[PDB]
């Protein structure tokens, strides 16, 4: 299909962080943002957003831990490859 | 009966963007619904289902010099808390 | 899940000093972390671990005409509450 | 090493009090402030601050009780002699 | 550990009078202590022991153009809650 | 002992109308009493018994350029919570 | 050093299960028991017990989920290869 | 922490008779406790203390078509091996 | 102040084994400590450290006709709830030992 | 974390019937699950789904002189409280069957 | 397919009642029990049970209120006509 | 006036301990028992009891901590010298 | 609040015999309760009421290699001294 890009994590505190990204050039119906500990696939949490939202602020993360964020665009039953990034919370 | 989100705030309002922030209720919840769209335009209402661990969104593609309403509800199974809302207007070419 | 400190206030701001005050959560806690430093400068962040029985600090040696962020977290063992923060700017020689 | 000085206690209420002091003339890494009932060494509570903080406000003290405050500067494994003071809360 | 009184307000301030109002904590208490007197004058401090069912006092004989501090504590046996206070200045002949 | 309604607000005040809004207490209640009428006129006081699921009323036939007081109490059987009130004045032909 | 055998998961319900095993032919100074969702390495917990304990009841399990249980015998420094069994909780 | 017995087998089961046999522990022990009774009944049990030089018993006077359980425990000093078990069922009456 | 485990029950007592079961306190905890041994004895005491997920153990290597004490403690951080305990006595023999 | 039903009591036991009663957790729930069958058996298990309004059942078709297990679970959404259970044994016969 | 009979509502109090019935002449794979305020269709609840259960106790009822109880037997696909009874709770 | 003797601290755990003592040769109208952390005067508590009580169980003690227990007999005005013992709680 | 006995000693312990001896209280009393039985068994106990003019008893018919406990209580009016104890163990069989 057609994915997002330029995922960037800001203001990483002890248990919070700001995620920002750029929407796809092609029209899409929605966007799937997934986050959680990098070595725990049963920890992932996902939200479905509109193409007009460009950032989230996350809370309740665990201190000094490495998380991975994946953002995938969707249109019908077509999903774009994910754009991901990683970051670790303060210690 | 469920406690609603509180202290909703809208910042960094520009011609076409706005940042929304709020705090979850005291007790644990399954999700938080955020509804936004042109003030009093039942037609133009968008809703997003979030995890209570998210506390802010940045909206884009908002139309200049327009009034928008935002309502935030906390859900926990068969229950929805009353909403907490606010109204804001985007900057204008003036 | 832990309730955060609230009602943070910054007073007596001068060219180089500021007074910070806040209130602890309802329930008992082991300590309160206060993080301060130049706004959005991940490099310049200082953290202090305090006893919940302390409610105010006076900062000195702050650089004139500068924006500072302060975040206050409450800890109780394996848990940290979400933070409550505020932003303030020191006076200037203007 | 090199200690603080001029410890002064202000606005002594029923369960609160304001402690202020002057930092060392020589560069130090941190500062240790200890407080509690004068006749109870198992009651002392301590905090480690930076040389730039010059006052604390204390709460949850017991009414009409005598407390002692000690402030010690540190640099490496070198600690300065303590500067202390005493005060009693309202009755 | 005890919850303090909150939302203290001072109104109808004149050259020599002021009205003080507040709300008791959530849980039941034995009494509420109200301390008033010239700002930062440990000598000039008056304290009154009240029943939690009282929520306002009108002070008179206050000296014109003067700053006053008021602290309100809630007591319940062997415990006193941290205080909630405010500062106000009486009108002046100006 | 019962928790009172809170955050009372009066909006869209005109020459003769006003909108009143508030939030119920945390815990469940049987009803909410809303008392309104000319400020400090014991004679002119109207009271309405509502279900806690109602959070706003629009008053009409208010007299121009007049001060009105509104008190809201929460009842739950043999108990009434202390009131939360506010004062407002209707617009004037000026 | 011989391991336990005949590991048996009994009385399986929606959220609990009973785990029992027959201690080795040779005496052992202790036993290590591990359990958790079969398809997950992060979720895994272990307890060290005296060889005199032969059964344990697990609670707070997730419904209709497959779990794996590993048990190893020890004598301070020497351990034995593990003994394993897997089971699934009720569903409805 | 004490060596256990094993390989308990029950043969020649009749209406009221049964032959019980087992393998003594690998390490020497002072005695072996052999317990038996109806499986249903936690209060029926009968125990005899034997030595490892004995490896088989013939039980009699049992009831027809009944389920019995046998438990064996080895003892040495104040230590007792974890119990080893097996159950069997006596034959049923024809008529 | 940290609620202790409770409703401890010793069941299935035999010559040398017994079953112990309980219930964890209402709020989550880091671990459960189960200590057991002869009552009239301090030297003989075994402590086991469990996750609050576990609510039962089957003990073996118990001496016949002997009295035992079991205590269960809840641990959170460095705090320990007062213990909850019980006593029981293993069944005894009717026939004699050998010569 | 969802408080379970409790104070389960088996009463009026006969050759083939028994009465079971309990108390629902303090806070409302979607349903109560009562499972019952022979204790020494996995194949034999009947689960019934009740409203929290119901606090008792009378069971029949129980085999004489047999041991039974009853477990009660509280369900809210997709969460299940740990079960609360008990055991009992139906009365037995003294006279024989026929030929 | 024969329905239960002799439905009896016993031990009626202010908020509880005991419901018992005699199972059919013919074996049945199950039974459906329904109860609620007689004058109300919205308020009505049903539970499916094994025919081996013959009594049930209702709690949290409303005082001095009339309730109706319906019971129907089934064999997966075939049901029987219902059997009904009505009762009233205590008042004071 | 003779004091108690053979003070014994038994069943010591992580946070509790059992205290027992043998009353004097001569009758006594009462007994005072004091306990607290050995190295601390501020932390110390005392209870007055009837001489008919011979044992008491302490709870909420601090882990791996040394405590001292003092007991004194009395007859209203006359007391006896104290009898002391010290013990330490479990640690892990 | 009542004077107690003391210095209970158990001598000449055999397989089933034991001599018990004690010291009467300092203050006069009306009687002395001497209780004995297996220490393990809280329900075995046997009690005899004696006078201070008697200071020793010989127990017989005891069981071999068993641990017994003796408790003595002095009584005067409705007052009873705090119990004094000691335990001992009968000899064991050779063969």
């Amino acid at each position: 299909l057609q994915p997002p890009f330029n995922i960037k994590v800001t203001n990483i505190t002890l248990t919070t962080a700001v995620v920002t990204w750029q929407p796809p050039i092609l029209p899409i119906e929605g966007i799937l943002v997934t986050f959680g500990r990098k070595n725990d696939p049963s920890d992932e949490t996902t939200v479905d957003l509109t193409s007009s939202i460009t950032s989230l602020t996350l809370t309740n993360l665990e201190p000094n831990t490495t998380y991975e964020i994946r953002i995938v665009a969707r249109n019908g039953q077509q999903y774009s490859p994910p754009v991901s990034t990683t970051f670790t919370t303060g210690s």
